């Protein structure tokens, strides 16, 4: 970076240089009228180029040699160490006339040598390198450069990011280092100052801290900060943070700046002399999929659910996980914990954790927070297992929310969240259909299941055929009378059998109609997830339609299931008995256990004494998140 | 792109099939209860195949061969050729029960198969070829793909593009072209239709049109079209245009889909069952450099400024241009053609046209058209010739609009201006600072010339230093008592020489202090734009200061030019007469024309008497566009 400074006739000139950059200096405009030519003496740590219509030669601190005046020769001048108390940098530029060899006028420059660099770990180790110049740029991948921001929603003791205040200092391990290293004499000469910055834009996206005593220097309502200047060699240590997440509108990028502001009278602006400038991105909010592996159960459910309890409590003592049982509250639903909250996680190369989406339908430490219809529940919100699809891979996974036709005026989840889920961008979601459901959630027809002792994993989808199918065997077998719901005494008096299903001409019709629903959520999850029909398992299931013909589970639907690795939690259907076991559990351990799937029902509607096609209880597992670093990933321009 | 389609049990399936896609078809479903395998015909045109866990092998039409009944035993259907009235499309599953060889039930498909196509010139060659498979996406560069659409600014007789009505088939040949391609029997199936629609969102982005009669199908409040389906091989032009340029928020890509759409029932919305989708990306609007051939010379001035028009006249006489001669209007400034009006062009493969940007103070065909401060003028917009800044290169130069300095408090272009040009993208623009001007426009310092009988150009900077400089020599020489503005009777009382100039303490501080100014963004240029010292020319300038420390011309600027290749209209200074010629004249030409650059000066004040640092008169070139094709850039991800 060249800079212009000009002597001034015949005044002396002082100016601060800044390493890193090199000074071009017109002696011309200086020289008396009349002048013909002139020589030049500099100190020892200033470099001192002759510049004669582009071609450049040293010239010695002492030398006699003289040159021909004129608008194209001029100086370049450069410095490789900041000044101490002991320098004294200069050039100084003696002019002759045409007659005689003694100097008619002089003209100097006298200089003072700073080192300033704005630093951030670019490079994505968690340590502050020295002035990474890539510093400026923010790049996708693995060979991608640029500092990364983690948005603070933690809170010790609304979220940390809420507010300008800093109060326990494990608060700034959640935040970015960023760090002014200068070096320099013992004071700025007279007329300059240091000031950090950011845009009016940027006020809402970031705050910065200073550290017993932390002080808010930028952020809302602060748009700029005069720096202290210390000499010798020093560092101020700030301490960034994220106020919100990439979104419609907020690509995720933030900048700060530094610059020497030059005083120059009253009234007038401060000239910027230099600026140093860093870039953040700030860390999108990812979902975590089936198979990762699980960390927590979290569970809600009356609190006199016993079965349930007892069968969740005993799936989870077969794995490592730990069991977090939570009951009903006034302002949630039942499924509360599976339909208003998400477990996703954010992640920076210093620090990591995971983050809560949370959406309550009327109303800690390292866990971070945040017309509608039934489809803005996260029981609409669900991700892929990693895939590579037509050579386009997507190490996170995609996310899959489901919507209804673009031209059937049906219902879809809010922009606002559909808008907030694409921003993120490392899991470029995909729409599917969930609105011929009466609730309208793809939790309702689909999961995603790991093959244990693979890499590989499969989807689940629910099924009518296979339902109908299966039924068909049993009562050829001669099991027509099988009941279903046996235990359940609020259904006795229905006495529904596999005859009495099959028998039933219209819910053959509907069935056949929300087959070719899930169907075609097949074709687009095949397509969008790079599937064959080797990696898709059908479960049995059956819907009763409603007045808008949307679907209900008939029996409680067994693809909606608690993934821990190997072993599953299965909602027990209550299917048929035959022979004293329920035939859609047998049908279902025929095909999962093979794989190696250890499958166990859990009874979640005995203790209502009936099913009408509503659950009660509701899970979400909390699991670990990606080996695989975000930023290493290389997503789509958008 | 697999498609799910059932057999029914047992009743016959009836289906549409799209060329390019294939079918995976479920026999097992069908089967009834006991049966244990099964056997296949079919027709000609119909490919079957029989996968059994992943394995397929191609069947004959007529086999015996029999296969065990299993879930993970389908077939996989594909076709190659549409069907005609001759066709009998099918395929027929036979089932057998253990004991016999004699079917014990019939489950077929009947098949009707259809090409579908929407196809848009995505190769950017102008002609719309056959199904790109590129068509979906858009890519920039030299290898880049994807359809092109220009914004209709345009008029024939507000805008084109105002309304959804289609007059003149003129209009037309401004419209990208969409062409539906079918093939397939006399009609579609039953309970079939085809449909083209747009979102909500690109609603306000595009218009589409089928043609004596021009019927508006999408846009503005129509965001879906029932397609006549015709037989035999057919193909429905369409005319697609622009609404409106990329802008905050709008990317410029626009898409469009058409959709074969399944009837199922009464109140039940319709299925997709096949889609296929185009995109385009509207063109930016792009601006021309000074070192781009000039096509027209538009002028505005008083009727009665005659030596401006016949000294204006004279210059354009030497080249091969245009001129356009404009008088005053009461709702415009005295400068306005070259303040409220700027010059682009958009292009796209088959079409491109000039573009006007307008803004008037107050207040045609293949002429394109569309709080405050004087920042917001046109004067204030300019655009650097291509360049190459450390190795990234711009080849449509970078747009440049002065500001002033971050923390200033000043003024700066309005945000909606500057969002509008950075969403153009290509020609990435760059602040600089024009604050310190009263006036504030770029223009009032700088501008670009072509270096004669080269591929290169040069800067050129308003000085004041060099204005110093000269002066001093002058009065070193003997020419202090040199008079300047000689002829306009109003600055005679005055006295203004070279002396009195030189005396004027005040004058000289204030100066000094605008050349400061001046090197500030010739740092930024030289930067920004990838310059050294050899690339700029420095032209002899000075100012007076007001109230708010700002500078207005002494004399008129003289870097604001007419570039006509070579020849250059240059504004006449009235500097000292030294020898009967204007001192600053001489120095000019020294500096220009042993480049081969030929000056004209022109004089734009005599008319009115005197000088107080507003010139009455303006000019804008309207040039070439770049021969390099926007779209074959590849600019840095936003
Ligand atoms: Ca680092
Ligand atoms: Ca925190
Ligand atoms: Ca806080
Ligand atoms: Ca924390
Ligand atoms: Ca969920
Ligand atoms: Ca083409
Ligand atoms: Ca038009
Ligand atoms: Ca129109
Ligand atoms: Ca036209
Ligand atoms: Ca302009």
């Amino acid at each position: 970076r060249e800079r212009t400074v000009r002597l001034q006739y015949g005044s002396r000139v002082e100016a601060v240089y800044v390493l890193g950059t090199y000074l071009w200096t017109d002696v011309y405009s200086a020289a008396p009228a009349g002048a013909q030519t002139f020589s030049l003496k500099h100190s020892e740590h200033v470099w001192v180029e002759v510049v004669r219509d582009g071609e450049a030669e040293e010239v010695a601190t002492n030398g006699k040699q003289r040159w021909l005046l004129s608008p194209s020769t001029t100086l370049r001048v450069t410095m490789s160490q900041a000044s101490t108390e002991a320098s004294s940098d200069k050039v100084t530029v003696n002019y002759y006339d045409e007659e005689g060899s003694i100097p008619i006028d002089q003209a100097g420059l006298f200089l003072t040598a700073i080192e300033i660099s704005l630093d951030v770990d670019a490079d994505r180790d968690g340590v502050v390198e020295k002035n990474n110049p890539k510093k400026a740029s923010w790049t996708w991948g693995p060979e991608g450069q640029g500092a990364i921001l983690l948005v603070n929603c933690d809170r010790e003791t609304k979220e940390d990011c809420r507010d300008e205040k800093v109060y326990s200092k494990e608060d700034l391990k959640d935040m970015s280092q960023m760090i002014l290293r200068t070096k320099g004499p013992d004071r700025l000469p007279a007329g300059y100052e240091i000031v950090l910055y950011i845009s009016m834009s940027d006020s809402d996206k970031v705050g910065v801290f200073y550290v017993q005593r932390y002080i808010h220097i930028l952020g809302r309502r602060k748009l700029y900060h005069v720096v202290k200047y210390t000499g010798g060699s020093a560092e101020l240590l700030f301490f960034v943070e994220g106020l919100c997440f990439p979104d419609e509108g907020f690509s995720g990028l933030v900048s700060i700046h530094v610059s020497l502001l030059e005083y120059m009278a009253q009234d007038i602006p401060l000239t910027p002399i230099f600026t140093d400038t860093v870039i953040f991105r700030i860390a999108p909010w990812i979902m975590t999929p089936n198979i990762l592996p699980p960390v927590s159960v979290f569970v809600c459910c009356m609190k006199d659910n016993y079965l349930f309890l007892k069968e969740v409590k005993n799936l989870v003592e077969k794995t490592n996980c730990e069991l977090k049982v939570c009951f009903q509250y006034l302002n949630r639903g039942d499924r509360w914990i599976q339909d208003e909250i998400e477990f996703g996680y954010i992640e920076a190369p210093h620090k990591g954790f995971p983050v809560v989406l949370d959406s309550p339908r009327d109303g800690g430490p390292d866990f971070g927070y945040v017309s509608v219809t039934s489809l803005d529940s996260f029981g609409n919100l669900e991700v892929s297992p990693p895939v590579t699809v037509n050579g386009k891979t997507y190490p996170l996974g995609r996310i899959l929310i489901g919507s209804s036709f673009p031209l059937s005026g049906g219902r879809r989840m809010t922009k606002v969240v559909r808008d907030f889920l694409k921003a993120q961008q490392v899991q470029a979601p995909v729409e599917l259909y969930s609105d011929w459901l009466t609730v309208g959630h793809v939790d309702e027809f689909m999961s995603f299941v790991p093959i244990p002792g693979t890499k590989k994993f499969l989807l689940l989808m629910a099924s009518t055929s296979a339902c109908y199918k299966l039924f068909r065997e049993k009562q050829k077998d001669g099991h027509g009378e099988a009941i279903m719901f046996k235990g359940l005494g609020g259904m006795s008096s229905k006495r529904i059998t596999i005859n009495k299903i099959l028998s039933n001409e219209s819910l053959v019709q509907e069935n056949l109609y929300f087959q070719r629903c899930l169907d075609w959520n097949r074709d687009i999850l095949k397509k969008e997830l790079g599937l064959t029909e080797q990696d898709i398992i059908d479960l049995p299931a059956l819907f009763k339609m409603d007045e808008d013909h949307r679907a209900r589970a008939f029996f409680p639907n067994m693809v909606n299931m608690i993934v821990l690795d190997k072993d599953l939690g299965i909602p027990k259907p209550f299917g048929p008995q035959v022979e004293e076991e329920c035939c859609l559990e047998m049908h279902v351990r025929g095909l999962l256990e093979p794989l190696g799937l250890e499958c166990t029902f859990i009874d979640d509607i005995s203790a209502y004494h009936k099913f009408l096609g509503e659950v009660h209880c509701g899970t979400n597992v909390r699991r670990k998140p990606f080996t695989f670093k975000w930023w290493h990933m290389v997503p789509s321009r958008r």
